């Protein structure tokens, strides 16, 4: 029959689909969430064997464990034990586009267990078997008989296994499909993997049983009284004695209880539901739930008899909240959301895409403890426990059906096919069946970047039919169709329009205002974190707070795919797209995350942090002022701690209690500063703590932090006249000074300072020269590819101008002598094909002190493309310890990305001066610094920096960070001037005008001496 | 302004001249100006000037240098922005080209007399037999700034002996979206705290 190749085939013999469930049969157990006796785990331990397509599986396999399977653990995807390879492909479907069908080399996983079953769950009531994600699609089979067939990865699959199961030892034999016609509908950007890689489970039913119940929760216009509605659905035989209880508890306290038998209302000409019942509960000024303050009950549903034996219970958290749009805002709880999101792929390094519990809570608590509230399930629906975590931590989600037709041309020729509404369908309707009871979904999702076509209007007013008290909302077709209910654009930029034939990506201030437009606008995706990226986060951050209908977005994405490897010496390394012989691939594109796939933070993510703070400061005198702006909760775990310091001087410093309703201000007066000592520059400092731990965070947890200037005292002091003058040799190829135990030698051929001795020392490996690039980064290079060169990327122009070929011309190089020091004057050109790119003029004043102090003025040819920084750069002979300096920091921080850094005195390992980005590129920098120090050196001025073992040219040659090796001494690059990172998008330049080097004509200044 | 430091160098091909100066009131240093002065034996002026502005004194008007000079010429050419008075936030319509103007063209009589006639954007200027080159903005007229910020109508201005110029490496904004509050947006405020700009002078 080849059901794998028929869209009108999606599932054989399934049973509908309905929320979690237990069959608890004491309702103390459902009350608190305790494990059930009559829902078993069937992880662990399964034979498994694989073949390279469906018509190679051996009959006998059926009825006979294969000698030649493999133990292996369950969940699992085959790709991540090495039976085939995972493939990366982003948009391109991995097979060959002719639906529905798919290649006859379909690699099949054959999975089977043999298991024990008690008569005593034979005897009686039903037994079902449950797949909560196998990928793409199967058979199972119990005991050598068929049983059925189900698609959709994403979706838990349940079988009635009652008449198939015996007492004692039984057989599954489940066969795995790597490509069925459900793969046309799963291209989402993410690794191709397959197998039984969620939980399989075994429950036990009552025949008599809760089939369904839904959870609704309505409030009068304060919310101080709510009504909790409960349809409750059965199956099996009706009778007068039955009953339904539901019961409302909110933590050891019942809240509120109500008992009825069977028969709903009246619902047309025919009669009412005979097999529903709706209990409907008052609640008297209930706890609301948001993601501030997560407050839950608990619901408990009993099916019994009315002389009291309980038949079994189901039950379920519930929060209670509203969720609605009114006058173009999405409200929670009457309140407008601000949306601090984040999209959230089910990816781990080891496992693939099995998820465990451990990580799940790693990355919510790393979420909330790094401001945010909210996450988009990208791009199908989580492994339930996410949502539990959800409801429980308190983070706002986005669930999403597991719809994605990317790779279709046009891309909605599948979802406006009315052939493909049914598959569609059940993507949809699944999900809402299983997911409408938690709190903390607020919105549902159609799918993702599957063009717009009819079937995803009929699918939204399907959702809105059933399930009215959550918004829908759907990207494509232009991301403001009639299938959503929210603009929901991805990458648009905050003030750049994009106007794209058919499908424009409008600036998100104009497209809220278009003609007729009324909707709020949450970006499903913003800010490509891919590599050395969120340049222009904060630009976001101030759009947002300052227009009511920009509710915020969710920033792409959370965790880079990365995947582990192993070299021939057994050391792990981090892998992305083709490094398992996979072709075609989209290589790097694979790694956009805010954390490395072990969860450790990149850089960007303290950017992040920073622009999602909850409270907003302003200084006016001695007075600080803060807005809180949390919705619900007051400021009760809170403290203000403020700390003044001259040129990271500790100064004086305080705290103060914070006590802010939601909303509102607080009015802080700093007690009077005693002038400082010396001259140089004040730097006030505020940061809120939360002194007290929380189930998401440690006590001392700092929340959020500004800075500012205070008073400047400029220094007006001539300096100490030197004890002694420097000396000049001139020879024909050199020109040396001599100062002590120093010397300084500039090359009079090259017109550089080639060596510097202390002592007998030699300070230098490589001579200091100007440097115009970087290793460029991801978003530097875009979708560029040796092979399909993209001209108009950031890399190519500067390659195709010759900056990275360039040869310093000598102009000039001259020495003379003053009263008190030697005066070093040069002039050089960079050239490329007869084009004179930039002039770099110099002079260089070693004086009786010893310090050197270097002036640069340079000159970039107008037409040339804006060069990726201005600065100097060398080797260093020596290698040591310790980073100390002044200037923002701690954290790498660039042009576009440093309003998290604060300017202070920092002092690092030299190590974490560097930055592993997977794909390497230039990285490491740190902004806004006035004095940086290194072994014996000291280099004072205003400049960027980044220091390391690696030089740019080894960055730029190597592809993954575990083939990198130190080079000896240590490589310093200094910028007067460094261009943006950008990252709106990764394909397409991104660095705004104001952060590209474009003025022409550069000046720096720096003095280098001793300490 | 306060003297810091006044030296002389004899090189090679030319005499250096350093100095800095810093500005203060009540005992607060606002400003402080150092520049270094090349002259060389083509007759050449080089200036080159490195200010520092207190990051906490309002936001100066113009970053720049002023004389008086004992010439009065019958017109102004310069290569730079114009033909008329252009500002930082106020020059889309003034185009890149050479200009020539009689002298009275580069003041604006404005009813209630202020700083006026700026051209900004300008390579080279020529006045008399004076050339300055660099990438400034100037204004040049027979009135002082002083004489014009003491006038209040335009009629009541005198011109002075000779001609008053005014080169800027900088210059604030004149703002204007409303004149009851300040007006001037950011990005024209000279918040950059060192600023640096450098002149050649010569003669013919
Ligand atoms: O992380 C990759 C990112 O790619 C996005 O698509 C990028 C760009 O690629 C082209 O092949 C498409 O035709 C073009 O329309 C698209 O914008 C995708 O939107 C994101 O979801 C993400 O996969
Ligand atoms: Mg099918
Ligand atoms: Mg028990
Ligand atoms: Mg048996
Ligand atoms: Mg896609
Ligand atoms: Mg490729
Ligand atoms: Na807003
Ligand atoms: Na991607
Ligand atoms: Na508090
Ligand atoms: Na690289
Ligand atoms: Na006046």
């Amino acid at each position: 029959r080849r059901d794998w190749e028929n869209p009108g085939v999606t599932q054989l013999n399934r049973l509908a689909a309905h929320p979690p469930f237990a069959s608890w049969r004491n309702s103390e157990e459902a009350r608190t969430d305790r494990p059930s006796q009559q829902l078993r785990s069937l992880n662990g331990e399964w034979r498994f064997a694989w073949f390279p397509a469906p018509e190679a599986v051996p009959e006998s396999w059926l009825e006979c464990d294969l000698p030649e399977a493999d133990t292996v653990v369950v969940p699992s995807n085959w790709q991540m034990h090495g039976y085939d390879a995972p493939i990366y492909t982003n948009v391109t479907y991995p097979i060959t586009v002719n639906p529905p069908f798919v290649p006859t080399e379909n690699p099949t996983g054959c999975y089977s267990l043999t298991f024990n079953v008690d008569e005593s769950w034979l005897q009686e009531g039903q037994t079902r078997i449950i797949f909560d994600g196998v990928n793409s699609a199967f058979h199972l089979w119990c005991n050598g008989r068929w049983v059925g067939y189900g698609q959709d990865s994403r979706l838990p699959s349940e079988f009635d296994l009652s008449a198939f199961l015996r007492a004692g030892e039984n057989r599954l034999a489940v066969m795995v499909l790597r490509w069925s016609d459900g793969s046309y509908l799963e291209d989402q950007d993410m690794w191709r993997m397959s197998g039984i890689f969620r939980d399989v489970s075994l429950l036990h039913k009552p025949t008599t049983q809760i089939s369904d119940f839904h959870v609704a929760t309505r409030f009068n216009d304060d919310f101080s009284r709510a009504v909790l509605e409960a349809e409750v659905q059965m199956c099996g035989e009706l009778r007068d004695y039955l009953r339904v209880t539901v019961s409302l508890w909110q933590g050891e306290t019942q809240v509120a209880s109500g008992t009825a038998p069977f028969g709903g209302e009246i619902i047309d000409e025919r009669g009412g539901y005979a097999d529903r019942v709706t209990l409907r509960l008052n609640v008297e000024n209930p706890k609301l739930w948001s993601a501030e303050i997560p407050n839950l009950y608990r619901a408990v549903v009993e099916l019994h008899t009315a002389d009291g034996t309980l038949i079994e219970a189901e039950a379920c958290d519930v929060g209670f909240r509203e969720v609605r749009i009114e006058n173009g805002l999405l409200l929670l709880n009457g309140k407008p959301l601000l949306i601090r999101g984040v999209n959230r792929h089910e990816h781990h390094p080891l496992h693939g895409q099995v998820m465990d519990e451990q990580t799940m809570v790693q990355d919510i608590l790393l979420m909330k403890q790094n401001n945010f509230n909210a996450v988009r399930c990208s791009h199908y629906p989580n492994h339930p426990l996410w949502y539990t975590l959800c409801d429980r931590y308190g983070l706002y989600v986005v669930d999403e059906a597991n719809i994605e037709t990317h790779g279709m041309v046009p891309m909605n020729r599948l979802t406006d096919d009315p052939r493909w509404l049914p598959a569609m369908s059940e993507r949809v309707t699944r999900m809402v069946q299983r997911d409408r009871n938690h709190p903390s979904v607020i919105i549902w999702s159609l799918g993702n970047e599957s063009g717009h076509g009819a079937n995803h209007d009929a699918l939204y007013r399907w959702i809105k039919s059933v399930d009215p008290s959550r918004p829908v909302q759907y990207e494509g077709g232009g991301a403001d169709t009639t299938a959503t209910d929210i603009i929901c654009p991805m990458y648009a930029r905050v003030d750049e329009d994009q106007p794209f034939p058919a499908v424009p990506k409008w600036s998100i201030k104009k497209w809220l205002s278009l003609p007729g437009e009324t909707r709020p606008l949450i970006l499903c995706q913003y800010a490509h974190a891919m590599g050395n990226s969120l340049g222009g986060f904060a630009k976001y951050w101030q759009a947002f707070r300052q227009y009511p209908r920009l509710q915020g977005g969710f920033v792409w994405d959370w965790v880079d795919q990365s995947l582990i490897k192993y070299d021939e010496n057994g050391n792990p390394w981090s892998a992305y797209g083709g490094d398992f012989g996979d072709t075609p691939n989209d290589r790097q594109f694979c790694m956009n995350g805010l954390v490395f796939a072990d969860r450790t933070p990149h850089p960007a993510l303290t950017e992040a942090k920073h622009q999602q703070q909850f409270f907003q400061f302003r200084l006016s005198g001695q007075t600080i002022e803060v807005t809180s702006e949390y919705l619900f909760r007051h400021s009760d775990n809170e403290l203000l701690h403020w700390m003044v310091a001259l040129d990271g001087k500790p100064l004086a410093s305080g705290e103060v209690p914070l006590d802010v309703a939601p909303q509102g201000k607080q009015l802080i007066e700093l007690p009077e500063l005693p002038q400082p000592e010396s001259a140089g520059q004040l730097w006030l400092t505020v940061r809120v703590v939360q002194p007290n731990a929380t189930a998401w965070s440690e006590a001392g947890h700092i929340s959020a932090w500004q800075q500012w200037r205070l008073a400047e005292n400029l220094s007006v002091t001539l300096p100490a006249a030197s004890h002694a003058i420097p000396h000049l040799t001139t020879s024909e190829m050199d020109f040396c000074i001599e100062l002590g135990n120093k010397r300084w030698q500039f090359n009079r051929q090259s017109g550089f300072l080639s060596q510097m001795w202390i002592g007998d020392k030699k300070q230098l490996l490589t001579p200091l020269r100007d440097q115009f690039t970087r290793a460029p980064l991801d978003n530097d290079i875009g979708v560029s590819e040796a092979t399909r060169i993209d001209p108009n990327a950031w890399v190519e122009r500067w390659k195709a101008a010759g900056h990275y070929q360039a040869e310093a011309a000598l102009l000039q190089c001259t020495a003379d002598t003053l009263a008190d020091a030697v005066l070093i004057t040069t002039a050089h050109a960079w050239q490329h094909q007869g084009k004179t790119l930039f002039i770099s003029r110099k002079t260089y004043r070693i004086d009786g002190s010893g310090q050197m102090a270097i002036t640069v003025d340079v000159e970039v040819a107008s037409d040339t493309p804006h060069p990726a920084r201005i600065g100097l750069n060398c080797q260093l002979a020596q290698v040591a310890e310790r980073v100390n300096w002044l200037g923002l920091g701690p954290q790498e921080n660039y042009p576009d990305r440093l309003t998290a850094a604060c300017f202070d005195r920092w002092d690092l390992p030299l190590s974490d001066m560097y930055t592993p980005y997977v794909f390497p590129s230039e990285n490491g920098l740190r902004c806004g610094t006035r004095e940086l120090n290194y072994g014996p050196h000291q280099w004072r001025g205003d400049f960027q920096f980044n220091i390391s073992r690696y030089s740019q040219q080894q960055l730029m040659e190597t592809s993954h960070r575990h083939l990198l090796h130190a080079e000896e001494g240590t490589w310093l690059n200094i910028d007067g001037f460094h261009m943006g990172i950008g990252g709106d998008d990764s394909w397409s330049p991104s660095v705004s005008a104001e952060f590209q080097l474009s003025a022409g004509r550069y000046h720096y200044q720096l003095v280098w001496c001793q300490k």
